[PDB]
């Protein structure tokens, strides 16, 4: 990790003095569900490129931005465009925004992503509530928490078993019903692996048998950092393709808006 | 990745202007399979050391060399000496030759390696056709494609489900009939891990139960990069040992690979 | 790597001239097993920080020292305080002391650690004789032996099938049944992952299915390096907790002291 | 050596595609001489931070921008804020903008800076036309051209003996007379050293003895990179202090002087 | 610079909580002048190797230490063994102790070193009060201040013209009188160059013509950092040799201890 | 410095076992003076690229090779193609061949280079015996000897005042008479700066007043490494241009060939 505590402080100060908004919830839009930014009122945008110490997108001319605004009666900050390990960023860079949010006053992080369905019951287009995750990179030591611990953020050995908020999942369901959805609200374990190439048939089977319902190349690192610093976490995976074992983004967007009401404080 | 597109190009040009040869198939010989380089005729050799941008071998006294020639009717370029992650090379160096091959005009990459047997039915001396792989290093982000995508080679999110060419696997099985050999041509999933130490009993069991048939510390990186830049891929693992679960065939493999040349399209 | 052979030597020569003791066995004490240093006689101590090329502990106020002496009438060298990958150290540093030991003349390495129980039959306070291990980081290439091989220490492809000495596993059991406890001596597979966060449920379940009986974030690197340079190896995990799938340290200590007599040569 | 040729192309292409302006001259504005960005007509700005591969400013709250515009009937590209070796940038990042300017089609580089006066006859407010320079970091190898030469920019061993365009210097003197100035236009050698600290007395005498007239911590790397890739170069120093051997006033003069010289720049 | 402001803080606090002394002045002893460490009563020592963030000596057998004590009613901290660019350390490590001293409450820095005599009138054994310096490495940018400026220590462009305290220079000559010496107290310009080879004849002549009186491979970096962070400064070179242009260590030692009285505060 | 003592040993062994020649003199040809290699009899060439640990040339199409052969009855090892700091090599690479030659048994290094004449009396085509040098990069610490000193090669602070052999210089003047050249054997101080650009007028004047007679971008690092490891050294600059202050190669070839006979043992 090449950031010092003060780097995080400097970026949060710079933001608090360039916007007066004071979000309590942050949201990381996955690939495709980035449209949630529009439909946020009193919008104020910052190019990641101009924020001090912020990682800068790779795809030239596709640089992301941090949008401060009101979603559905709640003050939030959202990431439009994210950083992945396969793009060459170390996790301490990928997850930098999360510790900044915490210092901005945020208390709840909502993560979303487009994933590959491993579970056969999932159909192209469904929404899966993340109840748990499997961190493959972490098994080898690739972890944003690697390095001496920063007490001012969290403890040395952060529990992860309860990473995803119990209450939020219940509410996620309740609020999915009122919507009057015909297709049910899926629920699974998300498995993160490096990328960028997609899985071989042998790997998909192995991951499935490993107990994974969906695969992606993101999110896990953010959640670990979020949980380490004490943020409340909950999030979803938009199954955009089922994996070879041998569009509907809009609904996730509004579903996320409504959810805002369910977040405490 | 510390190579820019032009690096690859400079290397291809240097080779293209230093040899009259114009290979259409590339072969990476596994450990103890370098004998396949003999058998090439009209051969021309280049030490890895003298080639611009080429990684140089680590193992003292094992130079490393690229050999161009005709095998059994087909123009080939061969690697005699391989690079491995356990030697300290990052995958962008291990797989560097592959992209040079593509820029040279190569269209098919043949991979070969010695591996340990996981499948209970496998015997020493068996030849396993690689039908698929499990890239364990890749589960943690160690990947030759990590970093921004170079579109002039291939796409950002390359598919791997069809990595090992289907028409070749069928031609492999049919051609093996003509080998005369008594034992069958095995087939399976090759799992790659880092090494250099061989597996423990719990690891062997664990890998077998994950669906792996053969274990090694190579090949997969090269396959990923080959598929990324559109090369057709087919290969084999010589089972030189049966892993603890609780030579007279390397020549056969060489002759089989020579035979198979005549079965590669165009 | 990062150290050359002469480094390991320089460090060995330094320790050799700074103490006349000539240990035959080395002991790496795990978390909480620090107390094995006391109950060692004619002890001579060296702070990690003053010994050439030795890595220095991260934890503030958690110094780190190498202790030479006599344990149960046996000359050995013990590490009070260890090095983990989650602290920021690459394995070529974590395992640096092991090769130094081989150069000192040590012929047997005893590894100790605190671990999480994955095997349902284990109870907190249990002592699990390490029978085998699963090196998860090793699968992705994180390995203290990565880089050109140093032939003066060992071979290119060392075998790991018989890492934990069969004879000591027999003599460990024969000796345990001479201390009497309502609980028998446990035996099993130690799986190592990076850290520093504790496991999720999905991961905990995953690891049990791999055939793991106990999780940790150390030890495996030292064992691999010890077998590579021909040291005899054996060790124990002290189950300090049971993993969630949906008054015992002093024991190990006297147990480890007893086994000294059972060590060959 | 940290950038590949394509990195410069990418950066140039991204600029050439975000603006239709096509500068013939680039100007690097010295310390506090940035008011000249005004005077520019049809200005189009781009913060350094947003341009691909561009170094980003260190001093918090000093952003830094590249402005394209017309000065006095002449297409220009100007740097508002610059990079210095003393801030931690290696010379290959400090001079990165100069190569991009060449790729944009710029043919002439105008460089200015604030400098400490070493010549005893200089006074605060003097403007010193740069006739030559002494590159001290260069004597130890810290050089923006270190590394394998990129032939597409220039030759391996470029000459520096004629770095500062003679014609432009004569035109600067003609131009200065036409402005009605009383205090003569000084002219001499600029010596660059690393910094960030100001010199000791023994260092100031030593530098004067090396033939230096003014001292600063910038400009020379850019000049060297500019000559290597063929740009014509002209520059001067605003003497803001007399060095110890034992202002904004001279601003709108500098800006008018630079504006006037635009018309004397060939082609 | 690899150190963040807080690294300087952690090192200062540590020293502060490990000793009760509160030095007001610091002394850096040059080659063959570490005897001064003694003469210090109430000596409390710390090996460099054990102080957090401290660089470690290079030459085997010379560990180097930081000693706190009294020199003449004067509470001070001294460096026995210093760091050099020629050894491989970047100037930001060479000068790390100076900023730590400042944070320990030190106000005055005394620097001493051994040097080659360029001034042909100097004689081996002479002591040369340092009046000015020439920082050759600084001409090409090798400077401990390179990098973003840290306001908490000093300004962006610190003056260096009055680096060697004028009053102390006067008290130094005086005090040399009331010490009754047979040789005059020399005073001149110290020029720092990299090393480690000694000068060629052409270099020596060149150096004398730059106005240098004594050449060496240290001190200047330390003085630059001290001045940058507000320390008063003065020092001496002990001319241990005359350079090819075509013993008295105890003295310097007693001279410095005498000067303790004349240091303000 | 990235090389360890054993890399040198490894490289020397590889060479000693790949040729039977055992030269006692090494010659480094200047860029442009590479014709000395032709003229060599019973030559055996090794491309730099195949020699373990050797730096490899950057100029594509100009391989660079080490040639072993007989010059004027004397066995030589010759470098055809040289390494320079301006090409990006650190001095520890530039001078790597020099320490290898010592390990091969070489006792004398003949350095050769093309340079710019500073002395107003020099004329193009002059040959200047190098009598002394000024190492500008060394004034700022860029020095092949930077880092821990390898006592197996030499001392910590090697003397440089007698770098260019006294006896070989007299011999060179005698041999020159025998060549009956219109012009005399010039003699002087070689100054080295980094490059790659050539000097401005102000720089030439300064370099000249520094006491330098010729300017180049090489040689000095090799000479320093040479003397540090006890090699005798002598060299010449071929003045190929008079610097702006406001063929003859065959001659240098014959000259060096004649001197082979005058080199000791
Ligand atoms: C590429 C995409 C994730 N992503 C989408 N589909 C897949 C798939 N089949 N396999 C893997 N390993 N990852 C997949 O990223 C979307 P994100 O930015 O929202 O994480
Ligand atoms: C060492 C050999 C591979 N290789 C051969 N046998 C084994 C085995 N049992 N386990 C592992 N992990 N690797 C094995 O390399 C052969 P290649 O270079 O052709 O891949
Ligand atoms: C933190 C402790 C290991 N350690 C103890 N319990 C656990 C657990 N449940 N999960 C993981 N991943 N590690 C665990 O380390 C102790 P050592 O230093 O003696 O290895
Ligand atoms: C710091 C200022 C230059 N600069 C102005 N005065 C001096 C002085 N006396 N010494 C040194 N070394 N530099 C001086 O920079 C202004 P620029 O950014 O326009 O070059
Ligand atoms: C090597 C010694 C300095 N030092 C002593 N004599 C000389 C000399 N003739 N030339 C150079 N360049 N340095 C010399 O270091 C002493 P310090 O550690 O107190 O600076
Ligand atoms: C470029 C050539 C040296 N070289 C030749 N002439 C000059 C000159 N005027 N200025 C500088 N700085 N260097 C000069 O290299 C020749 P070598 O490799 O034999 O040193
Ligand atoms: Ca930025
Ligand atoms: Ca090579
Ligand atoms: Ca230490
Ligand atoms: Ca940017
Ligand atoms: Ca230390
Ligand atoms: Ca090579």
């Amino acid at each position: 990790n090449g950031y010092t505590y003060e780097d995080y402080q400097d970026t949060a100060k710079w933001l608090l003095s360039h916007t007066e908004q004071r979000p309590q919830v942050a949201v990381i839009c996955g690939s495709g569900l980035g449209g949630l930014v529009n439909k946020l009122t009193q919008a104020q945008t910052f190019d990641y490129s101009e924020i001090p110490n912020f990682p800068e997108s790779t795809v030239p001319g596709h640089a992301g931005r941090l949008v401060f605004g009101i979603l559905n009666g709640r003050a939030c900050v959202m990431m439009q465009g994210r950083f992945h390990m396969y793009e060459g960023y170390p996790f301490w860079k990928v997850t930098f925004p999360v510790r900044v949010f915490r210092l901005l006053g945020v208390e709840t992080l909502v993560v979303t992503n487009a994933a590959g369905g491993l579970n056969p019951n999932f159909e192209v287009g469904d929404i899966m509530l993340i109840r748990d995750h499997i961190n493959l990179p972490g098994f080898s030591g690739q972890n944003p928490l690697r390095g001496p611990n920063e007490e001012r953020f969290g403890v040395r050995f952060p529990a992860m078993s309860d990473a995803y908020d119990r209450d939020m999942r219940q509410k996620a369901h309740s609020t999915w019903k009122q919507m009057g959805e015909q297709r049910e609200l899926q629920e699974g374990t998300y498995v993160m692996l490096g990328g960028p190439n997609f899985e071989t048939v042998a790997e998909c089977r192995l991951l499935r048998n490993l107990g994974a319902d969906a695969v992606g190349m993101s999110t896990v690192p953010e959640v670990i950092v979020a949980r380490h610093c004490g943020l409340r976490v909950f999030g979803f995976s938009l199954i955009t393709n089922k994996v070879i074992m041998d569009q509907a983004a809009q609904k996730l967007e509004q579903f996320v808006s409504l959810l805002m009401a369910s977040i405490p404080v």
